């Protein structure tokens, strides 16, 4: 179960690289879809992470 965490995210992380397709080529079609697919991960993951620390201050665990 614990590993499923990092594993699930890293799976998303793979998508972060692939879904974006910036390094692969990023001609135009892949760019349009990329900015909506991985951003869905980059946006939620980054925002939640910042909110995670901001809670670091809220909860003060």
């Amino acid at each position: 179960l614990p590993a499923r965490v990092g594993l699930g995210i890293t799976t998303v992380l793979t998508l972060t690289t692939q879904s974006s397709g910036s390094r692969a080529s990023l001609p135009k079609v892949s760019y349009v879809k990329a900015i909506d697919i991985w951003l869905a991960v980059c946006l939620l993951f980054v925002f939640s992470a910042l909110l995670e620390y901001a809670a670091v201050n809220f909860v003060s665990r």
